[PDB]
RNA sequence: ACACAGAGACGCCCAGA
RNA sequence: UCUGGGCGGUCUUUGUGU
């Protein structure tokens, strides 16, 4: 309506002013809504209204009930748009043509309405409209947009005399409108009407996909042209680029882009490589002359034997060459004596046994002259603390005493330079000779006591275990729950474990020691609290060894562990003693861990060899070998060690190679190679040789059977013994017993600085084959152009394929998109961040000071600070940065891996703005590709799957299926970068190549810090003397002795310039591998074609490809016997080709790959054999126990739950969950101080009042259903069913156990260098909407960074490694002073009894308002706990070497947010809303649609808790292994293997069921929720005026909109009066296309549809459907198949089963009714 | 004792003889 | 080379992705 009158009665009398806000609600009554007929063309919405239905209130002056139409890119303000067009205007002005430009960075953009004809003044009416149902989100959105709007117009008053400006603000919501000009209610009316009926049009026409995934609204658009304003305004200098690093020249981009690929040389090569693979696989598999098979395994026999002989020769000549040696393995005494109590006769006898004798009688002597107190603690005087709220001796040891002890470590730095040191130590390099006599490991591992019982089931630590474990135990007291706890008191009464909890003992002791000094000649002696073993210990540091010597009474130790694996023992007369042995911080958390680990490996090799728990059995040769090489892997805990059973994995896999093609097992004395420093070393060492040996010999026995595939022979790696393919697999992966986290000594960081510089100084000095030409015999780390353009071309063409056409629009916007929508915050993370500049370089000025690594979040905060808040504001000075640097710079350290050795970068600020943008770009990239996964996970278990499929739909039954597992080797340092620049930029838009070439081009000049420490150490070391070359060319490369391009004079850096890093272009790269893979897919298809007589070979081929490791699938079907051998050697040679045509494309393969193998294929470590999927169950369950530095007590429970999650998802069955969750109590139990504090049993006793988990109980999953359900399920079962609700019910009521580490010292520091404001908690408050959204401003942003520091998960980031040890050296003191923290300081005893004296005050229970506001998920938690009691007795059968992989299955965050801040974020329409927003304040009655009113009405103070309440009310789905209702099944089939516990057509009988029973509420809902699909309706009732129509109406338009199979199935449909045919369909989820097409077609002939008419529209689409069937996209006809609520009638029909779902016309739909 | 085809660690900072 | 004392979330130490 009018705008003049509603401009003028303003009046400015001096100067710029705001205004008053007015806030008009609803006052006049309502009319209806006219009626609104809208229809959606291919370009354009149009809409006829109809009558307005009744005005006697004046109101609808301003509509014209006519005829409108809005186009679709001016859709998504069709509120914006239609509710306030009376008052626009066309102008198309900004304030910078009326006022005088200012250079404010303010010329562009149109402010809405503007209107200035008055009196000389510019008015900028500017509008908004929002969904809010309150004031506040109306308020934010005010505030917002004044925010927006103020600054700029106040800078601009001041450049002209008498400014008369007025700036003001109009909101529209449904609760009323607010605005600051003067308005009257009429026209306020008329707007809220305007805004009530375009809603009304806009939900409407939500009913199409064009609008449903358009773009969201102004925050998309602007960020696109925010990201293309700085891409199409962004000058790198490329000239310098040129200048200052190499081959950066843009020709090469542009020759490769524009010259097209030589076909000719492409010809040539591929023959050329065709013909050396054919040679090479006749020469080194011996085809050539024609031999049997079983010459060819004796002579392949014969070249292994001498190749492992050769290596034999090589390591005994580097070694001492001796075949005896007295060593032991496992350096601790096999003492296994029997416990009793606190025990602090000739005590003379002792110092005349050795200098450890008369250390140790001078020790005791001290102990009985001396005061007990110091050796243990009493447990009176640690009582006496909780309530109220280290024995040192110097002994005068002879020299002779000091020389002996400094021989073995113990003050060893002073006697350095004596000759008895200096000969040990010139005789401890000497490497071992592999001929030594290592028999006793065997003898050991073969024949040993570990397993046998020990008969202490009566003692106090295992009395203790067994009292908490039946606690736990007590709320599911049933029968199978008592087995399995007899059976882990079995596995706790065996010899092993018995040993491992002494061990484990004094190895959390000397962790808590580990804090600890003592002066010179100082000692701390303590005893065990358990055992009668006296330990001396020598504390140097933390960061240092530890030392120690045991001591017992010969009459204390009952029995011993047999072996001859175990360190020499002193015998003096009545005590035995042993030296003084050395431990390190990284090397306790496996001797802590000990005993858990013995009870997970006892009962892990208890299950796979087929006898159950609850059985009798005695231990057999192959478990007890398998439970020693456990032990004395975790006792030894070294790399090499591990190593050699590491690769036993790649050896055993070669077993697997299919004719005609021989085994070849001797490709991996490669990685062999290497000093031998122990004999268990050795013993594997042999025994991989062996194994070699005997792989090379005969392969695995692939035997057809009736109906599935087996392989036979199979034996164990290391012992030899034959077992299963389960077994083989899970034995590959006993080396991870081994640390992670082990501390890594300097002299090992040189030899890791290897990699880096031993493929650097093989550059190719020609840069000519680096991007430009083309080779056929290609050096490395150079390529062929040529090849690379026909890869890329050949993904081009897939993507085209699988995409459409022009594609490459859609990845400009989606790349844009994803540009422009980042922030600075969101690359704000707790990650280090190097700080390697300039100033460090020189070492003459940085000897000094010290090299600490800084936190990312610290600096991106710190560029939030200088009003930097989106992320390509800031790409520009980081580039700016860097350029003027010269080189990006880098800090190394090494990967605490077990795979191998590696080393790990780490960028500094600058380089990861810059990375950041390129990886977005390619993850963008891989997503269109088909056979990628590191961006597309679901192929990862998909591609394998289907290709059975495919070649039972192309090649029928029968047919052989032929794999190759391809691994590449020096993935980042083979690849030039140069090649993934053009890799990116092919498929990249052609004005995004200028920032891509340049980003990746600073790759070419790597500026690499390396340890400040080893350069002290090597500057004074000039002179050097190894036998390995590059610790002199280190050494003169840093004196300058030699030129070197690495290395310069004094500098503190290496130079790098070949090569990528590790992980940092691991999307590119990615994107390379798909493309060659795509290349080798079509040339393979193409030799398939051609045959090999002429003939074609009907065959299928499929590649999958991650990071370097790929695999590639071809399936053939021969048609005779003598046509199948050709075909196999056909496909052999295709599949070994690939070894040569990778060089061409600077890929090596590496001896990790595995080639021709049929009916088995490695990807990801997951090992699919036919139809039986394998994984690694071990290396889970070695994971159970490394847990995370967390504050609160709980959190542990829920790590442990998290872990055992991970165990039950690699394949555990729940008898192992149960046993390893046992085992986790006792890690828990002993971690909270049960071997380490007198107070425990006082504690255990006060346990018996309270079973809290808050305040350290922990609670024990289900036995029928372990690890599937989470902590918070154990926690609400035994709220239920114990007393423990009574006590939640108190605390909530009126109204946690928490500890601090380290008192927050670090965290308060990081806290005050970034300077945020302690004020902010208000500031959130104000605005509640500064959250549920992303960010508009640096004001919001700096708020959201202040709750980011705030937040649990940045608190529980600052631990460092060995978090293990750390944790149980608090055991001492964790309950007996005081540190913990309450909801000040206090001690856990006193936590317990202030909740017991409080537990007289209890009463009632929870009801069901607090455990639905605490423990939101409790449906489904009672569904899954009802599913239980069917089976709850060991009663069943004994029957599995099938295993698959198996699955078991609108939300508040987007309904608040949308009704109190008008944000869609939902699919619901404004009914649904209604509902569920009344559903919403039926859980919670404190809710209310003004955020204030929940604010202060609420449980919460401010608005933070309240949103992580809404967090936290917001499934749990878990992927369990086992063979092809279905809880019950489920749990039936996988509680032990062999063993059973006493489209679908049944679900729809369920339904049907639930239908006519009326068991549930809505049926349509129920069916919705089960998974089934086919609901929804029409939208436009396909309008009907007479009956002479065909149906009286079905004539001019119709779309009907709805989900089945989860798709949003959008069905448009047109008739002419005489016929119906549909026109557009479109689906969303792809995944059964044929059942959807049936049931589509089932949907339509109860209708009655024709697909006779085929289409209009000819332009993008991804499948053009003929009548009934799938054609082409393109090829003729079809129609375009495009990928982007009341129940009053279900009557039924005659003589078959309906259910009338008739939505706005007179014809039945079936859902799934049928007969 | 740990690390290593011999680069390290086996204590480190403080005023006093 | 001795004398007194002080020393822990110490440092080493943790990157790119899923
Ligand atoms: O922790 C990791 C592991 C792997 N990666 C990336 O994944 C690539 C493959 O991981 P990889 O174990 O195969 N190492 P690679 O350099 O290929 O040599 P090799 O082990 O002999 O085959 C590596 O080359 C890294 O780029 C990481 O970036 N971080
Ligand atoms: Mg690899």
């Amino acid at each position: 309506m009018n705008l003049e009158v509603l401009c003028g009665r303003i009046n400015v009398e001096n100067g710029l002013s705001l205004g008053e806000p007015g806030l008009y609600d609803q006052i006049y009554d309502r009319p209806g809504l006219p009626d609104l007929d809208v229809t959606v063309d291919a370009t354009g919405v149009t809409v006829d209204i109809g009558a307005v239905p009744d005005s006697a209130s004046q109101l609808g002056s301003s509509i014209n009930a006519g005829l409108i139409t809005i186009q679709l890119s001016e859709a998504y303000k069709i509120n914006h748009d239609f509710t306030f067009s009376g008052l626009s205007k066309t102008t198309d002005r900004r304030l910078s043509e009326v006022f005088p430009i200012t250079h404010d960075g303010s010329d562009g953009m149109t402010p809405a309405v503007i209107h200035t004809r008055l009196d000389g003044t510019i008015v900028v009416v500017e509008f908004s409209t929002t969904r809010s149902h309150n004031i506040g989100g109306l308020e934010a959105a005010y505030r917002t947009k004044i925010e927006k709007y103020r600054d700029p117009i106040s800078r601009r008053v001041d450049i002209m005399e008498n400014p008369r400006v007025f700036f003001g603000v109009i909101v529209v919501s449904s609760g009323g409108v607010l605005s600051n000009m003067p308005l009257t209610q009429d026209e306020a009316e008329e707007l809220m009407y305007r805004f009530c009926i375009a809603n009304e049009i806009y939900t409407k026409a939500r009913s199409m996909d064009a609008d449903i995934e358009l773009q969201k609204s102004e925050e998309e658009l602007e960020a696109i042209s925010r990201a293309l304003s700085f891409f199409s305004l962004f000058e790198p200098n490329i000239e310098r680029v040129e200048g200052t690093f190499p081959n950066s020249e843009i020709k090469m981009l542009e020759q490769f882009l524009s010259t097209p690929a030589d076909v000719d040389f492409i010809t040539k090569t591929l023959k050329a490589k065709e013909v050396e693979a054919y040679a090479d696989l006749c020469d080194s598999h011996y085809l050539k002359p024609e031999k049997t098979i079983q010459e060819r395994l004796e002579i392949n026999r014969c070249e292994a034997i001498d190749k492992t002989q050769d290596l034999l020769a090589g390591l005994h000549a580097r070694s001492n060459k001796q075949t005896s040696l007295n060593r032991g393995t496992v350096k601790l005494p096999p003492w296994l004596p029997k416990p009793s109590s606190e025990s602090i006769s000739g005590f003379g006898s002792l110092m005349d046994h050795g200098a450890y004798g008369e250390l140790w009688a001078k020790c005791l002597l001290d102990v009985s002259l001396g005061n007990v107190e110091g050796v243990v603690s009493d447990p009176a005087k640690e009582l006496d603390i909780a309530i109220s709220d280290y024995r040192r001796f110097k002994p005068a040891l002879s020299s002779s005493a000091r020389q002996e002890f400094s021989l073995q470590g113990v003050e060893g730095k002073k006697w350095k330079r004596m000759a008895a040191n200096q000969k040990k130590e010139k005789e401890s390099h000497e490497t071992l000779s592999p001929f030594l006599d290592v028999e006793d490991i065997g003898d050991f591992l073969t024949f040993n006591n570990l397993l046998t019982d020990s008969r202490y089931g009566d003692e106090s630590i295992q009395r203790a275990v067994s009292i908490l474990l039946e606690k736990a135990s007590a709320m599911q007291d049933t029968e199978l729950t008592h087995a399995l706890n007899d059976s882990f008191k079995r596995n706790l009464s065996s010899n092993v474990v018995q040993w491992s909890l002494w061990v484990s003992c004094l190895a959390q002791e000397l962790a808590s020691a580990l804090k600890q000094h003592c002066r010179a000649g100082e000692f701390i002696i303590k005893k065990l609290k358990f055992w009668p073993i006296y330990v001396i210990i020598k504390p140097t540091k933390s960061s240092s060894h530890i030392f120690y010597s045991l001591g017992i009474r010969k009459a204390d130790v009952t029995r011993r562990l047999t072996g001859r694996v175990f360190s020499d023992t002193i015998d003096a007369g009545e005590w035995e003693l042993t030296e003084f042995k050395s431990l390190k911080t990284c090397k306790l958390t496996n001797l802590v861990n000990l005993p858990c680990t013995m009870l997970n490996s006892i009962a892990f090799w208890r299950e796979k060899l087929g006898v159950a728990p609850w059985l009798v059995r005695k231990p057999c040769s192959e478990l007890r070998e398998q439970v020693g090489l456990t032990f004395l892997i975790s006792l030894e805990d070294k790399s090499k060690t591990e190593e050699i059973i590491t690769l036993t994995r790649y050896t055993q896999m070669e077993g697997f190679v299919s004719p005609p093609m021989l085994p070849k097992p001797q490709k991996m004395l490669g990685k062999l190679d290497g000093p031998l420093r122990t004999k268990l070393q050795v013993y594997l060492l042999r025994k991989h040789l062996d194994c070699m040996v005997r792989i090379a010999s005969q392969p695995f026995s692939l035997i057809p059977r009736e109906g599935r595939v087996e392989w036979g022979g199979t034996f164990h790696a290391i012992s030899g013994r034959s077992t299963n393919l389960e077994n083989m697999v899970n034995s590959w992966y006993i080396g991870y017993y081994k640390n992670k986290e082990e501390s890594t000594e300097l002299n090992a960081l040189g030899e890791m600085y290897k990699k880096i510089v031993e493929m650097e100084e093989d550059k190719p000095s020609s840069p000519e084959f680096l991007g430009w030409g083309d080779t056929d015999s290609p050096k490395k780390h150079e390529f062929s152009r040529s090849f690379l353009r026909a890869a890329c071309s050949s993904l081009e063409r897939e993507i085209a394929q699988r995409h459409g056409r022009q594609w490459k629009q859609n990845l400009e916007e989606r790349v844009l998109r994803e540009i422009g929508t980042k922030n600075i915050l969101d690359l704000a993370s707790m990650k280090a961040t190097s700080n390697f500049s300039k100033d460090w370089e020189l070492y003459s000025e940085v000897q000094t000071k010290e090299y600490h690594r800084s936190k990312l979040l610290e600096k991106m905060a710190t560029l939030i600070e200088k009003g930097v808040m989106w992320y390509i504001d800031a790409v520009g000075q980081a580039w700016k940065a860097v350029l003027d640097d010269g080189c990006m710079r880098i800090c190394l350290f090494k990967k605490n891996q077990h795979g191998g050795l590696r080393e790990i970068y780490v960028m500094d600020a600058n380089a990861r703005l810059v990375q950041f943008g390129v990886e977005t770009m390619a993850r963008c990239v891989c997503e269109l590709s088909p056979h990628e996964t590191v961006a597309n996970p679901r192929l990862k278990n998909s591609i394998i799957e289907n290709h059975g499929l495919k070649s039972a739909r192309s090649l029928g039954p029968g047919s052989i299926n032929i794999n190759s597992s391809n691994d590449a080797k020096k993935w980042n340092q083979g690849h030039y970068t140069t090649k993934l620049a053009l890799v990116l930029c092919w498929f990249m838009p052609a004005k995004f190549h200028r920032f891509i070439w340049a980003a990746i081009s600073m790759f070419r000049r790597k500026k690499m810090m390396v340890d400040l420490r080893f350069l002290a150490h090597l500057s004074s070391k000039s002179e050097s003397r190894s036998s390995d070359p590059f610790r002199e060319a280190m050494t003169d490369a840093f004196h300058g002795n030699r030129d070197v391009s690495w290395m310069d004079k004094g500098r503190t850096y290496i130079k790098t310039e070949t090569g990528m890093m590790q992980g940092i272009l691991h999307f590119t790269s990615s994107l390379l591998h798909s493309c060659v893979q795509s290349f080798y897919k079509s040339y393979f298809v193409s030799k398939l074609k051609e045959g090999y007589m002429g003939e074609s070979i009907s065959g299928v081929v499929d590649v999958i490809e991650g990071s370097d490791d790929s695999a590639i699938m071809i399936s053939i079907r021969p048609k005779s016997d003598m046509d199948e051998v050709r075909s196999r050697f056909f496909v052999a040679n295709l599949l070994h080709s690939v070894k040569f045509l990778n060089p061409l494309f600077g890929i090596y393969s590496s001896e990790k790959s595995t080639v021709n193998t049929v009916y088995c294929v490695e990807y990801n470590s997951e090992f699919h054999f036919h139809r039986h999927l394998v994984r690694p169950t071990l290396r889970w369950i070695a994971a159970s126990h490394q847990i995370s530095e967390t504050e609160a007590l709980a959190s542990r429970q829920e790590d442990y739950s998290n872990l055992l999650t991970q165990c039950l998802e690699g394949g555990a069955s729940f008898s192992l969950t149960y046993l390893i969750q046992c085992a986790q109590l006792l890690h828990h139990y002993m971690l909270l101080g049960l071997c380490l504090h007198p107070l425990f049993g006082t504690f255990m006793g006060m346990l018996i009042s309270d079973p809290d988990p808050a305040l350290g109980f922990f609670l024990m999953d289900n036995p029928a259903f372990a690890g599937g359900a989470g902590f918070r399920f154990n926690l609400w079962r035994a709220c239920k069913t114990t007393d423990l609700g009574r006590k939640y019910a108190y605390y909530f009521n009126e109204i946690s156990v928490m500890v601090y580490w380290g008192d927050r010292k670090k965290y308060q520091a990081l806290l005050n260098r970034m300077g945020l404001p302690e004020d902010w908690v208000e500031q959130i408050d104000e605005n509640p909407g500064v959250l549920y959204r992303r960010a508009a401003n640096k004001k919001e942003l700096l708020l959201k960074l202040a709750e980011k520091v705030h937040s649990p998960g940045v608190t529980s980031s600052l631990s460092k490694g060995h978090v293990v040890p750390r944790v149980v050296a608090a055991g001492v003191y964790l309950l007996s002073r005081h540190c913990f923290r309450f909801s000040q300081k206090a001690s856990l005893i006193k936590l317990l009894m202030m909740s017991s004296i409080s537990a007289m005050k209890h009463g009632g229970s929870l009801n069901p308002n607090q455990e639905r506001m605490l423990f939101p998920q409790a449906q489904e938690y009672d569904r899954v706990c009802t599913l239980l009691e069917e089976v709850e007795h060991l009663t069943g059968k004994f029957v599995e070497r099938n295993i698959v992989r198996s699955r078991i299955d609108c939300k508040a965050e987007d309904l608040v947010s949308e009704v109190w801040f008008g944000l869609k974020r939902t699919k619901l329409g404004p009914r649904l809303l209604k509902e569920e927003w009344d559903k919403l304040r039926a859980s919670f009655a404190w809710l209310s649609t003004d955020p204030s009113e929940t604010l202060r009405d609420g449980p919460f103070l401010s608005h933070v808790q309240f949103r992580n309440f809404i967090a936290h009310v917001d499934s749990r789905s878990v992927r369990l292994l086992g063979a092809p209702t279905t809880i019950s099944q489920v749990v039936r089939m996988n509680f032990f293997p062999g063993f059973s516990l006493e489209k679908s057509r049944t679900m729809t009988l369920c339904l049907l069921s639930n239908y006519l029973s009326s068991r549930g509420g809505s049926i349509l809902d129920q069916i919705e929720r089960a998974q089934s699909g086919t609901l929804g309706g029409f939208s436009k009732p396909q309008k009907t005026f007479v009956r002479p129509g065909g149906g009286v109406g079905y004539k001019g338009k119709g779309v009907w909109t709805g989900v089945m199979e989860d798709t949003h199935v959008q069905i448009l449909i047109d008739g002419d009066g005489t016929s119906n045919w549909l026109e557009e369909i479109r689906l969303s989820s792809d995944a059964r296309l044929y059942d959807v097409i049936e049931s589509i077609r089932r949907l339509c002939d109860d209708l009655g549809i024709n697909n006779r008419v085929a289409s209009a529209y000819r332009g993008h689409c991804m499948v053009r459907l003929s009548g009934f069937k799938i054609k082409p996209a393109s090829r003729t006809d079809g129609c375009p198949v495009r990928i982007m609520p009341d129940e009053v009638k279900m009557r039924v029909r005659g003589d078959i089963l309906n259910l009338s779902v008739t939505i706005q016309e007179g014809r039945v739909m079936n859902i799934l009714s049928y007969r």
